């Protein structure tokens, strides 16, 4: 169940936190001592510092596996895309060779690149690559829960909640139902279903399933900070304060905890 290392960076890479990334990358690196995939997890962790060609110093020294060759080819696609000399022809050539080398290949390089290209270089490529992994079986949990979770995380935050709609809400509902039917150990499907039924004015069963599922994870920090604006349909923001203090107890590194607690502090008391 790869959600331990894939999903921890997945919500916070927009925030650009790294501490959870080091925890999960060191976790998967201590699962298997010495690997190109794990060194490239470390490359992905260091790539959010601001340097995109660090993947060349991390994996291209130790590449050779198709898992690592595809990853190095796409990382040097980004490097030539972020290059200084004019190499737009090289950018187009790398894009073509990646678009051909991802399809009709093994699922492991595509999955590992989607784990790598999870925030950088058109992060819809993560869902695309985990979908082309699961074109043989379009009933496996990761791709469907990731698509539904994205189309509900855009609903719950301030991107599409200026005018809240219900179409991709239902698409996320279908994806989460499929994902939780694949396994009840899934994490993002149940939380997204909980925020769906929060948004549709059934606060009772919503809080019921929230109590049902939030006991299954306490060290999953981003799913803990996501309780901010999906608990604020109830009519208060003190539960938002305590669920951000929960994140602070998990790790004193969340900028969104401080920011959102600031934002909700000034509403009522002007505190």
């Amino acid at each position: 169940m790869a959600d331990r290392v894939l999903a921890l960076v997945h919500y916070y890479a927009r925030e650009g936190y790294f501490r959870h990334v080091q925890t999960v990358c060191n976790e998967v690196l201590k699962k298997r001592p010495g690997d190109g995939v794990l060194t490239f997890w470390r490359a992905y962790g260091l790539l959010m510092e601001g340097n995109t060609a660090d993947a060349m110093r991390d994996l291209s020294s130790i590449q050779g596996n198709s898992d690592l060759e595809l990853a190095v080819a796409a990382a040097q696609l980004l490097g030539h895309e972020s290059a200084k000399v004019p190499d737009h022809d090289a950018i187009i050539d790398l894009q073509a060779k990646l678009e051909i080398e991802e399809r009709t290949a093994s699922d492991q390089p595509c999955l590992h690149l989607a784990s790598f290209y999870l925030y950088t270089k058109s992060k819809e490529r993560a869902r695309g690559l985990v979908e082309r992994v699961l074109r043989n079986q379009p009933d496996m949990v990761p791709a469907q829960v990731l698509l539904g979770w994205i189309i509900i995380s855009q609903q719950q935050d301030d991107e599409y909640d200026m005018l809240f709609d219900e179409s991709e809400l239902d698409d996320a509902l279908s994806h989460f139902e499929q994902a939780v039917e694949h396994d009840h150990n899934d994490l993002q499907a149940l939380l997204g279903k909980a925020k769906i039924m929060e948004l549709k004015k059934q606060l009772g069963p919503c809080l019921d399933v929230l109590t049902e599922i939030n006991v299954r994870f306490g060290w999953f920090v981003p799913a803990l900070v996501e309780k901010t604006r999906m608990l604020m349909m109830l009519g208060d923001w003190e539960q938002v304060t305590e669920t951000l203090q929960r994140v602070l107890a998990a790790d004193q590194q969340n900028i969104m905890a401080q920011a959102w607690n600031c934002m909700i502090s000034l509403t009522r008391e002007g505190n």
